[PDB]
């Protein structure tokens, strides 16, 4: 069910995520280094338990989970927050929650590319990664 999701992705287009940043209230220096930065995004599974990586020069994440069944992460940013991930209409969506504020990361596939969409308040982010072969 999720396995047109797998592989390693990079970044290629990104809007608003400084906007989605700043409302989560991440630093300007931060904000700044991370407008700059293009991730790599690597997604496997093994079962039922998923990895996903965040590779970049400035921030790395790994979070592994199963779908549907919540787990505690750490964010980039460094919010400690309850998540679970679930396929809903063939996305792949990341619910976040901490201190009764919620922020969901939602990736879909449109023509081959992976589109995240990132919303929090009202803040909502697209950012667009490619397939790496
Ligand atoms: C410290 C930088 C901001 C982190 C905000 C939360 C994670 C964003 C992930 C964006 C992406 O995977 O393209």
């Amino acid at each position: 069910m999720v396995d047109a999701f797998l592989g390693t992705w990079k970044l290629v287009d990104s809007k608003n995520f400084d906007d989605y940043m700043k409302s989560l209230g991440v630093g300007f220096a931060t904000r700044q280094v991370a407008s700059m930065t293009k991730p790599t995004t690597i997604i496997e599974k093994n079962g039922d338990i998923l990895t996903l990586k965040t590779h970049s020069t400035f921030k790395n994440t790994e979070i592994s989970f199963k779908l549907g069944v919540e787990f505690d992460e750490t964010t980039a940013d460094d919010r400690k927050v309850k998540s679970i991930v679930t396929l809903d209409g063939g996305k792949l969506v990341h619910l976040q929650k901490w201190d009764g504020q919620e922020t969901t990361l939602v990736r879909e596939l449109i023509d081959g590319k992976l589109i995240l969409t990132l919303t929090h308040g009202t803040a909502v982010c697209t950012r667009t990664y490619e397939k790496e072969a």
